[PDB]
């Protein structure tokens, strides 16, 4: 109980870095990155008992999971991956791993200030999303 609570709420994307770069080093074409890049998502993070779920709206896609910290999932990305997932808290850290075709990404996502971070990793290529209260 009260595990994530600073993360609970509704945000909205205000900034984003090398977004483009990243989705290449995950593979995804040319017009998904297009559209995907452009979109201004508002992430919803709500807490019920032990199940997580993190709702995802854009213009782009409509996305949502629902999970148990340490407890693998199925999940079809927004860029329609399907990827086997484990989100757990590290040092009130979110971190999400998604494994899919033999490849692995990291997204974490953390509190700092009024704001919400999220990092997504693929090998060596980062990018940085900052999302502030709706
Ligand atoms: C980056 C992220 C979360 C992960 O989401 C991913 C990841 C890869 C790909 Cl290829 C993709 F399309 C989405 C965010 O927290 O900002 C996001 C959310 C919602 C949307 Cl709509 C978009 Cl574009 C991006």
């Amino acid at each position: 109980s009260h595990m994530c609570d600073a993360f609970v709420g509704t945000w909205k994307l205000v900034s984003s870095e090398n977004f483009d770069d990243y989705m290449k080093e995950v593979g995804v074409g040319f017009a998904t990155r297009k559209v995907a890049g452009m979109a201004k998502p508002n992430m919803i993070i709500s807490v019920n008992g032990d199940v997580i779920t993190i709702k995802s709206e854009s213009t782009f896609k409509n996305t949502e999971i629902s999970f148990i910290l340490g407890q693998e999932f199925d999940e079809v990305t927004a860029d329609d991956r399907k990827v086997k997932s484990t989100i757990t808290l590290d040092g009130g850290v979110l971190v999400h791993v998604q494994k899919w075709d033999g490849k692995s990404t990291t997204i974490k996502r953390k509190r700092e200030d009024d704001k919400l971070v999220v990092e997504c990793v693929m090998k060596g290529v980062t990018s940085t999303r900052v999302y502030e209260r709706a």
